[PDB]
């Protein structure tokens, strides 16, 4: 089916304060394009896409006058170029992770203040509807989510005391979580997703330094690997996938808010730096979609 005419979009984001960008990168052209701001600033939101519309779900605006942990739903048109609000959320949730399945968006972890959830819920765009269903084993902030084969996966974060190396899976028909083996890092704020059998965990805080490590874990053997370094150590750094290949932009290296791009090759298991955003920044929320109109 078809596959031209896709961009890379990058949500929100962390500089100073939160941030109501919506920028898109073509990968065949190396253009940026400026798109329709956010309603609402927000950093520690994830972006998803479902029936071509792009979804902003949570985080929290950080501004001078304060901090407002976000349950929105926001939904993006790019034949538009216009926001619509959504159902939101139960729950606020910062520093959230979302995947999606059969069309459904499953919201998981985050905080609201000092709260860590474990909660998460499933919103379905046909009925615009959230309901919560069953809750990780453990609270998870700065947490990776992502899905292969109809399964949901949570990676690494943070519970509220520790970081973590942990990861567990949502089965779906049973409406049931299970521990899966632990990464060989601990990973808060690590890029996740998903790239043929595998779910790979990018960067991230491990409690004492910023990552450029990245490992890999197979779905059939249960093992975590780890693949070549990225260039640029990162936490809260954006990632998706496109055409075969892992993009990672921004996030935090310990010095500076990035703007770099890394693009990852499986084939030859390499990292190249591909383009720089507009701005360096952190807490972004990505995903791919048509190009707007
Ligand atoms: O960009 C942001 C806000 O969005 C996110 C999004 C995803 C994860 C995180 N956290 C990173 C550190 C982790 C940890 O410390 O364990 C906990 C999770 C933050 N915040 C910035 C981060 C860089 C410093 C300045 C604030
Ligand atoms: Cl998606």
């Amino acid at each position: 089916g078809p596959k031209v005419g896709r961009l890379i979009y990058t949500a929100g984001g962390y500089f100073r304060q939160s941030l109501s960008y919506l920028e898109a990168y073509n990968p065949s052209n190396g253009s940026w394009l400026r798109l329709a701001d956010l309603q609402v600033p927000r950093s520690g939101l994830a972006g998803c896409v479902v029936g071509g519309l792009l979804y902003a779900v949570g985080g929290r605006n950080n501004s001078p006058d304060g901090n407002t942990d976000s349950s929105a739903l926001d939904c993006y048109n790019p034949m538009t170029n216009q926001w619509s609000p959504c159902a939101s959320m139960s729950v606020p949730r910062n520093r959230i992770g979302v995947g999606v399945i059969d069309g459904h968006i499953y919201a998981v972890g985050g905080s609201h203040g000092c709260i860590h959830h474990s909660s998460v819920e499933r919103y379905e765009p046909e009925r615009d509807e959230w309901h919560l269903v069953a809750p990780m084993l453990t609270r998870r902030i700065g947490v990776g989510v992502a899905v292969l084969n109809r399964l949901l996966y949570a990676v690494g974060g943070f519970d509220g005391t520790n970081r973590l190396n942990s990861a567990e899976c949502y089965y779906p028909e049973r409406n049931e979580w299970r521990m899966i083996t632990p990464m060989n890092t601990i990973r808060s704020g690590a890029g996740v997703c998903v790239l043929h059998n595998c779910i790979y965990a990018a960067g991230g805080y491990d409690g004492q330094d910023q990552l450029n490590s990245v490992e890999r874990y197979d779905v059939e053997t249960e093992t975590w690997t780890f693949v070549a370094p990225m260039r640029h150590h990162r936490s809260a750094l954006g990632i998706t996938v496109h055409q075969g290949k892992i993009y990672v932009l921004g996030g935090y290296d310990g010095h500076t808010f990035l703007d770099s791009v890394e693009c990852y090759d499986p084939d030859s298991d390499t990292w190249s730096e591909v383009t720089r955003m507009t701005s360096g920044r952190s807490g972004v929320g990505v995903a791919v979609t048509m190009e707007p109109c």
